[PDB]
């Protein structure tokens, strides 16, 4: 991997913000 999993916000829009549901949760 070695990338990136999420997305920080910087701006105030209508966004679906961006996680990977699984490498994440999978710990």
């Amino acid at each position: 991997s070695s990338g990136q999993i999420s997305i920080q916000p910087t701006f105030s829009v209508q966004r679906n913000l961006p996680f990977d549901r699984p490498t994440i949760m999978a710990a």
